[PDB]
């Protein structure tokens, strides 16, 4: 019984964590957009805070996924596929970091917000979103590992 | 023994949902914030965006529950406790759009951005931090029941 707990508390941190990269791009949706009377309406630039916003849910992300490669029990693929996961997060954190003058100024113009949290823009990815894409990449395995792990330990009861 | 890969796939959802509107204590933190050389730092007010970026997380988790309501399986108990989100989720929305001229300003203030998506504020929560609050609430009782099932149908394997 305790091998089906397992599982289950696993993928649901997964999950949690999975939920959260892709929330991202339901903020991206928000870029250049003020809440309007009739919902988000469009208002150019000044997305600084938005990014702040982003910044502060893979902040999350990391932490959580730091919490999970101390898991004991846990395999070493599964623990090589968290850290795949992590080492995005930490270059997505550590990348936007580094580009403070165009993400923290009073002004931060729509087609640069998107180029460190938009991934379907068809625009440069250097200020964070292609970090992004790869942290995306990385938690859809990490989510499919956990599922199949669900569902093989469903299978032997 | 159909029960359980149903009551697994429903818990799936409600976890989604949920981690979706804990996200926005994670944007709360953003609040009077920007991405600094070393993470976040203190930079006041101009939140407008960020209160977007939280609409828009919201908005997908109306529409999420939405789709919720229309699900297979799902008996009269469990589609009143899932209309009960639902109704706080579009609460916060309604409440939102009707406080346009203080959420879309060129200048929201850290107080005004806290009396929306921030549910430990000490002030007043009349933006949108109460109807956020009993989101949170409702959330964590379908979360509760989604998770109860999935364990009484583990234990009737």
């Amino acid at each position: 019984t305790k091998n089906i707990t397992d599982a289950v508390a696993f993928a649901k941190s997964v999950k949690d964590v999975h939920t959260l990269v892709k929330s991202i791009d339901e903020l991206a949706k928000a870029i250049g957009k003020k809440i309007g009377a009739n919902g988000l309406e469009t208002d150019a630039d000044k997305n600084a805070k938005l990014i702040s916003g982003a910044y502060s849910v893979i902040s999350a992300v990391d932490t959580k996924l730091a919490s999970l490669e101390k898991k004991v029990g846990i395999s070493d693929d599964l623990k090589g596929k968290i850290t795949t996961v992590k080492n995005a997060s930490t270059s997505f954190l550590t990348k936007a970091k580094s580009k403070t003058a165009d993400l923290g100024k009073d002004d931060v113009k729509d087609a640069d917000a998107k180029t460190a949290i938009d991934i379907a823009d068809t625009g440069a990815k250097d200020k964070g979103a292609e970090e992004l894409i790869k942290l995306n990449t990385a938690i859809d395995a990490l989510l499919t590992s956990a599922e199949a792990a669900v569902t093989a330990a469903i299978n032997a009861l």
